[PDB]
């Protein structure tokens, strides 16, 4: 609609994690509504491949234009300056307007007993270091006011944890914890989590294989709408954390239920 | 977008406080969309003004039509039966698909020292007992599916109480209660809740209007009060994501930060 | 220090017959306070009593009493806890107040639901919470010594089907509290969330199920076993020698909401 | 000290990981009023020899009750999991561990945001989260998995009222929480948990910071080291108790 349409034409968006799953489909919506979308992966071949699936997209406003960039974001020594660079990409000829930072990874840790520092330091620099950089970079290339946003992801598993995972399920509580810090800290800039839960990508069907259907028969047991996610379910929670320029400081769950039970 | 209009095109929708505030603005949003809007209030003259406001509405849809319907909700021997005449007529001759439940809840209501027992259910029936009322009726005319939704309303104050508010308090901690065990009892049907904080209503607004305001504008970290069309997005975004329920959505400007 | 936080304080334990209300009374009169129960059933209330005299392990000095009180009655409610209160403050004053949850039977199903059903658990739930909370400043200081603890259930963020409207007073009973710490400052304002804590009512309740009923909790839970009254009776007593922690949530629920 | 109270820790192993001083301390103190044998450990040595002093001469010290020290520097990377696990064989003794408390890094605020740098966050992140991350795999060695014994964490206030400039610590508090409810579940049937404190009053922070604190709260007071350190012995005693964030913070997040 045209008010949709006037909140998010012609704005900057960047979606770091946008060449597949919840992030890909963030960057469909975007378009749709006349944003102009820059995607950054950590893989060429599957960013141009993404790329070209924005480009033709035929829900597409004409306006809209996609760019993609490659951003590594396990390199510490240079982190800082290579989200750096992709902010600048970003801004282009003006400024960023909305961020977008998905978490579509859960490959389960080593067991407890055998985590090392070097393990534990790797999960920080991506679920947390990265994050922080990209605050601390952001006032350069985004202007803090409340009609822009910046919208991590967390995950349902940070309350409901697997066995196995304590890793990963402390740094989505830390990702949680520093959305409400950087809500103070970059203040009057949005800052907001979107916690997902079970949801059907691409790449959770090809981890599954043959064990896939078992694992959304426990997924649609574990949850009250009864069926598994669509990741375009899950993309209009960040959008809607675009159009809404009174929310701050929250953590939005769209997890199917399973959080009840 | 196409998509969007394709999710809420020919949807019924009832707005139970529809007439002013957030409720008008989530029947415009719906309205923009091709939705079938019905909006229930408790003063006809308030309705008229306001389905006519509708109506009139530059984006609607053509296709959208409005209809406006009374509904005291604390009316106590009646309360039941308005209810299902209300759910019959937003369904019309199919369905309802989405139900919102809002309110301008905001008057404070009289001192824990003295308040009395009839004071406290007038409370409890227009915050608890008429949204399980719906509820109980609902199945009748509305399917129970991960499409449809049902969006109750509770505020920031939840959360942050203001003294002499502990009464809305506790009923807003109601609401929420509610919405989980409804969550699950309904089950497929989406069930959530919307909590608003530092939203201007035409009824909210007059000389003190501005003392408050600056509480809020210095309680928040968006430094800025929020218009209803703000926290209207969030009505419609529940109904557009078939993913979630049984959570409670805060849209209060970063004041529980603080 | 630690030792006399209790010790001489006057605590009114309504609910305390059984289960989670006579095991707080229990440890209450363990650390030399002066119990008043308050109950619906006289004889029950009397058993309790005398089980509570008779306790080996309570202080000397720790006196009991009783009082019947419907919390149904809505005519007499108000003065029915006035009453109470006016009781439990003895020849002083009330120091700390523990209010145990209605742990009611499954409702009927929500298409059957009646206003008067829905009241019914107000009452219970919500109204007389408040009304303690109106009346307890003229027999209990306002401070942080003091508390006021009341009772929901971890069933309130896991909500069994069928159970909907004691799961939204389950809800209602958490926003009171929040309202009442911020009301009736200093003085502190809690709840405990207990999950399944196998009390002797309960073992009636399920009977011949109990074995499988405990296996499924024990299944749930993290703990792999199934909560004493004695241990969620320390949730309370904490609450009372804590003079810094108000308006929250104690969830001891054998970590059901970790699943 | 009840009967009922002293039976459930007389004679248990508790490590308090910063019993130095502070919150930690106060632990320290009703553990051994319960007959229960702790070991402190701190960063400092001779601020051990205050505290270990201070301790042995308690007034209402179970007179079974004994206490030690050890250090132990939750910075030192390459020294972090060796130190820590000889801290653990140390609070172990002869037999096992029953309690352990990991008391909070305190409240020093970090850098600006704007100047922050990746040294400075992986040094509060090792303190943190990767400090008590490694006590949880070294744990079962000198500890039961069984719900009658507790690994308790410390968060904060702060967690959920951030203050300007906070962002780091606020952070971690956060994955401090998160990091609970995955141990709570990778190492049950032991129970984990996290007290949040608030509103207290310590001598390495002991005016205007003091009334602050007490406006934003509802008790209207700062708290004592020793109200809160009653919340930790909770969690020791209920056996029921696990997977939570108690919330000792003077009702300030009612505001």
């Amino acid at each position: 609609t045209r008010r949709s349409r006037d909140l998010l034409r012609g704005k900057n968006v960047l979606i770091i994690g946008g060449t597949s799953g919840i992030g890909f489909a963030v960057a469909q919506l975007v378009i749709e509504h006349g944003a102009m979308a820059c995607i950054a992966g950590s893989n060429p071949t599957k960013l141009g491949k993404a790329l070209d699936a924005l480009k033709q997209h035929p829900d597409r406003d004409p306006i809209a234009i996609v760019q993609s960039a490659t951003c590594d974001l396990f390199d510490v020594p240079n982190l800082e300056q290579n989200l750096d660079n992709l902010l600048k990409l970003a801004a282009g000829d003006s400024k960023i307007h909305h961020i977008v930072f998905t978490a579509a990874d859960m490959v389960q840790p080593p067991p407890l007993a055998s985590v090392t520092i070097e393990q534990i330091q790797r999960v920080g620099t991506i679920r947390f270091t990265a994050p922080m950089l990209v605050a601390k970079l952001l006032p350069k290339y985004m202007e803090l006011c409340p009609e822009n946003s910046y919208t991590l992801t967390s995950g349902s598993h940070a309350k409901q944890p697997d066995p196995g995972w304590s890793l990963v399920t402390g740094y989505c509580g830390g990702v949680e914890g520093l959305m409400r810090g950087l809500a103070v800290d970059m203040m009057p800039l949005r800052v907001n989590v979107v916690s997902p839960g079970a949801v059907l990508t691409p790449v959770l069907r090809d981890i599954l294989g043959d064990s896939l259907e078992i694992a959304l028969d426990a997924a649609r047991k574990k949850s009250t709408t009864g069926r598994i996610a669509r990741p375009e379910d899950v993309a209009e929670a960040y959008l809607y954390i675009m159009k809404d320029q009174n929310i701050t400081g929250t953590v939005l769950e769209t997890s199917a239920g399973m959080l009840l039970r």
